[PDB]
């Protein structure tokens, strides 16, 4: 019923979502590969500045266990700028894979952003991490391309991405604490605003490092009908 319709349409935007991270993924991918050919820093900044990267990103980016940073489009960081120590950096340094984060506060613009990152390798030695980010405006507008709105959401309950930005890095229960929707379940009845809602969740397939579910919350009324 409405039920069958929102196991569909879960699926969907979580396929959506997945093949729109997917082919950026490659991207980075492709660059901390590149880099682990050359890791010189002139031959570094020449490979981040490409069209492919920064109409894709924010910005790339590469850091090192030196601290040694370069980041295209260039920007001033803020002083005592250590890659090392950042999100994007720790994640990527312990995985075997690409990673993606959490939403975090970009150090470069200071806007609330996730980022792709992975460590280069050569011969299985690591020359460093390059990340790309992506602002968080960027991941809600991509979830919202009716009765109701999608919504990103961890494995553990925190609603990472929401176009109700408050909401952004909330746990579900901090951001539902009466009739909390639960992951563990296949449907979710909620009042908010003084409506009943009924909530979803989907899996998104074929990340690396991460475990995100889509949310779908619908009004109850503007559906039934």
């Amino acid at each position: 019923d409405l039920d069958n319709y929102l196991n569909e349409m879960g699926e969907v935007t979580a396929d959506n979502i997945q093949t729109w991270l997917s082919g950026r993924i490659l991207l980075i991918e492709n660059a901390a590969q590149n880099i682990a050919i050359n890791p010189e820093p002139a031959a570094v900044a020449s490979l981040l500045e490409q069209k492919a990267l920064t109409s894709t990103f924010m910005a790339s980016y590469l850091g090192d266990a030196t601290g040694h940073f370069t980041i295209r489009p260039d920007a001033k960081m803020p002083d005592g700028f250590d890659p090392r120590v950042r999100p994007w950096y720790k994640g990527a340094e312990s995985s075997s894979t690409s990673t993606l984060t959490e939403p975090y506060i970009d150090a470069a613009t200071g806007q609330t952003i996730i980022s792709i990152a992975t460590a280069a390798k050569k011969a299985g030695q690591s020359v460093g991490v390059v990340g790309g980010d992506l602002s968080l405006q960027t991941l809600i507008n991509t979830l919202s391309a009716g009765m109701g709105y999608a919504f990103l959401v961890s494995a553990d309950g925190k609603i990472l991405v929401h176009p109700d930005k408050a909401l952004v890095m909330k746990s579900l229960k901090e951001a539902y604490p009466q009739d909390t929707p639960r992951i563990s379940s296949d449907f979710s009845e909620v009042t908010v605003d003084g409506k009943t809602r009924i909530v979803n969740f989907t899996p998104i397939k074929g990340l690396p490092s991460v475990n995100w579910y889509i949310g779908l919350s619908v009004d109850k009324d503007k559906a039934f009908s």
